[PDB]
């Protein structure tokens, strides 16, 4: 009933890209459909990896396949990491087709560019990237969760505060999305230093026909690790907790960000079992552990509550 | 903790091949890890289908990458339709492999090669596919699910009774199987015209040699649905893992699975085409992620008689 298209990389052994977003959704009843963009043996923060890239042109004849046989009517359409700008391209003329078809369609973006470690920002995609996001992703996209990097690059602005990324999500909206959610490790938190902040903004139009925004903030204790495959996570649970959500920003956002709480407590526990006291976990030990939080997945205790902004 | 290694086809819309067997074999707590032999929009039992193949250096480049890693550490492998010999004959050296890095890796094979209709026996892979099934990939498997037609063909006799098709099972078993299902028969049902039989035999020790063989009579729905087999392997994978030396549970929880999704598919197909409409290919595709629940655990709508 509810249909997904997701189009984002394939790993053998662990959990990125659609890997990460296709078995929860599944879980959640959505029929997501996965077109993979890559299919490589494990994710590249490994010490080896090998595998092959699906190009535009393949991509465009598995959608043909799909508008040849009048399968091209979609409720969403999620993508994350794209490596070139071709395929990029390709994307967004299949979104616009897609959003033709159905006009109510929604695109939930994860515009992945970059991040920083510790005062170096540096990407992680061909830079010409940047200007088809700006112009063309950016703008046809209904939900888009960049994380505090991303959110400058696009807005062309540093951000040095709550105030300063508030500001850039109205400039993120007045490019296209009503839904827009930062996650940052460098914004402050009065609660301590290993902090996530996320700041999340919506707008819609509510049953009286007034245009109104939600704001919302949420200060996240970091498990101890870093894992691969977490902003997947977050933005296929994000669609599928605003899709249960619509006008309840607060409420989709606390289950977003519980669910991966749970998910990434689980792994860290399970990734120093195998690791042992004091052992630094592998990137094998800190594959995220997917199946194993079915049950969080499909029913996440609330663990942390959003402020109102 | 279960890893399950499998090599199937991937459809962008529908479930066959590892759409079939993936998110079932998730649900049930197996960290499956999935090859996609080909990516297509969906399967060709629709008028148009688009898509590419994984060729057989591409496999063994995915393959290095996990062996490079240490990653190559199964507890199960799990194949099906494949329509290329030297693909297969990759999976052979791979599935070799991996058995000499665990020596207690179950494989699971789907010998996929055709079926009956009315009798009619016509195949579905090229013909050079066959020597590759009975020399190489049959006594390298661990469980086998051939339908009727493909007993006789990889056994080479044909099979018109039940008594026949327990002595090609145990000619399977020779060419090394201790699990041998057959999925689908022309053979008759005392239960009515609408049934159809399912046979397993699974050699086991007990620390001797012990063979346990049932039998089952299941209504067959009416309509042609596809990745039934798919569904059906990866499901008895499941089920004999948990339920190692009860090949009778084993078989009446797969196919009590297959009961609930089957039934409601064509509940779903039936409400979407409208009375008296044959449903389409896109109405009959499995309704697999709306059965979570049955999958989790099927409530037993069939017995199994021991033999
Ligand atoms: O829409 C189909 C089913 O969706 C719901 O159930 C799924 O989503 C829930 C959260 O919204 C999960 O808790 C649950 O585990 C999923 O199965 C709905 O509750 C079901 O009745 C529908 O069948
Ligand atoms: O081994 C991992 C889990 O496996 C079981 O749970 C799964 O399999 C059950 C049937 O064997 C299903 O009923 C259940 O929904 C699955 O989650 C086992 O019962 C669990 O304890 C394990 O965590
Ligand atoms: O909810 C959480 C969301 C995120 C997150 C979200 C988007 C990203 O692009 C990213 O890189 C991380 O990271 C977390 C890290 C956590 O340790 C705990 C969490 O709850 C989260
Ligand atoms: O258990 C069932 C198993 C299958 C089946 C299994 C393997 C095949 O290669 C195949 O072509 C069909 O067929 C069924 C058809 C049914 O209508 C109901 C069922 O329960 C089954
Ligand atoms: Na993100
Ligand atoms: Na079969």
């Amino acid at each position: 009933e509810c249909r997904v298209l997701s189009i984002q990389s394939h790993v053998i052994r662990g959990y990125v890209g659609n890997r990460a977003a296709t078995f929860p959704l599944q879980v959640l009843g959505f029929e997501i459909d996965a077109v993979n963009s890559v299919q490589f043996s494990n994710h590249t923060g490994y010490a080896h990896w090998k595998g092959q890239v699906l190009n535009s042109d393949e991509l465009q004849e598995l959608y043909e396949g799909l508008r040849l046989n009048n399968m091209n009517k979609y409720d969403y359409v999620l993508t994350g990491y794209t490596r070139d700008k071709s395929f990029l391209a390709m994307v967004v003329d299949i979104v616009q087709e897609l959003k033709q078809q159905n006009p109510r369609l929604v695109y939930v973006c994860d515009p992945v560019l970059g991040d920083k470690w510790d005062g170096e920002g540096s990407m992680y995609v061909p830079e010409d990237l940047l200007p088809v996001y700006k112009e063309k992703v950016v703008p046809l996209a209904d939900i888009i969760t960049p994380n505090q990097f991303e959110a400058e690059l696009l807005s062309g602005r540093k951000i040095h505060s709550q105030e300063e990324a508030l500001r850039v999500m109205d400039m993120l909206h007045s490019m296209g999305p009503d839904t827009v959610v930062i996650t940052s490790s460098d914004l402050p938190s009065p609660q301590g230093s290993n902090y996530l902040i996320v700041l999340g903004s919506q707008r819609r139009r509510n049953p009286a026909g007034s245009v109104v925004m939600e704001r919302i903030r949420m200060d996240i204790r970091k498990v101890d690790a870093v894992f691969v495959g977490t902003g997947d996570l977050f933005a296929a649970m994000l669609l599928a907790w605003t899709h249960k959500h619509p006008n309840n920003l607060k409420v989709a956002c606390e289950k977003t960000v519980s669910t991966l709480h749970h998910v990434l407590q689980r792994t860290i526990q399970c990734a120093k079992a195998q690791a042992g006291e004091g052992v630094r976990p592998s990137p094998m030990q800190l594959e995220l552990r997917m199946v194993q939080s079915k049950r969080d997945i499909e029913d996440p205790e609330i663990v942390v509550q959003a402020t109102v902004l």
